[PDB]
């Protein structure tokens, strides 16, 4: 009986394993952008990712990762409200059943119909899993995706989900450009938050873009046809896999913009 996304093993079940659920800094969180506040402080995102490497694509059971060679600086994540360098590891997305829901962050209390997270963590810390133990450990570029017009730098990761339809399957998947899912602007909020999912460790800085990117009904229709279930079990489709807001508390989000 491990955690999910159903009703019996769902986000409000998740703080009987993991008692930080209903911590101080959890994440994701609804960004009220009216009193988010403008900090002029605040650095340009720099966005590193010409040398990525990506190597493989896994359904991990409760989404996909798309993986990098994190063993060198390649695909970095620097500036912001960031100390020091992050380097990529991962990204996937949470998306809905319905284009009205699916994403993690809200924004007035809007839900896109996806969130993309790209997951880097702080090379002071040597490795991923001494970052995550660390209140300064890992920063998480989220992006919202709408539906309208195609992405077409996501079509490459859409055609592949049909090889990796079930819970542990992976497959190759060299020479994927991240920078093809960027939007135009680097505008964002930022928070000290959380994972979100288990073990909700409470490592993360937030960076969440204000522009969303636009992905066809076509393409998100596919990440629907994914399955939650390993091969040979009962289907049930990969949808609404996304932790709802989480009470702010003792926190202040900042705006990289006026
Ligand atoms: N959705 S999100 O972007 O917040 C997000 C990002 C990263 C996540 O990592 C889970 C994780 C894996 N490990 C791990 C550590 C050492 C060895 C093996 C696994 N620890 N936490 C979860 C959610
Ligand atoms: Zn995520």
């Amino acid at each position: 009986h491990h955690w999910g996304y159903g009703k019996h093993n769902g986000p409000e079940h998740w703080h009987k394993d993991f008692p930080i659920a209903k911590g101080e800094r959890q994440s994701p969180v609804d960004i009220d952008t009216h009193t988010a506040k403008y900090d002029p402080s605040l650095k340009p995102l720099s966005v590193s990712y010409d040398q990525a490497t990506s190597l493989r694509i896994l359904n991990n059971g409760h989404a996909f990762n798309v993986e990098f060679d994190d063993s060198q600086d390649k695909a970095v994540l620097k500036g912001g409200p960031l100390d020091g360098t992050y380097r990529l590891i991962q990204f996937h997305f949470h998306w809905g059943s319905l284009d009205g829901q699916g994403s993690e962050h809200t924004v007035d209390k809007k839900k896109y119909a996806a969130e993309l997270h790209l997951v880097h963590w702080n090379t002071k810390y040597g490795d991923f899993g001494k970052a995550v133990q660390q209140p300064d450990g890992l920063a998480v570029l989220g992006i919202f995706l709408k539906v309208g017009s195609a992405k077409p730098g996501l079509q490459k990761v859409v055609d592949v989900l049909d090889s990796i339809k079930t819970k542990g399957k992976s497959a190759d998947f060299t020479n994927f450009d991240p920078r093809g899912l960027l939007p135009e602007s680097l505008d964002y909020w930022t928070y000290p938050g959380s994972l979100t999912t288990p073990p909700l460790l409470e490592c993360v800085t937030w960076i969440v873009l204000k522009e969303p990117i636009s992905v066809s009904s076509e393409q998100v229709l596919k990440f629907r046809k994914l399955n939650f279930n390993g091969e040979g079990e009962p289907e049930e489709l990969m949808v609404d896999n996304w932790r709802p807001a989480q009470p702010l508390k003792n926190r202040q989000i900042k705006a990289s913009f006026k």
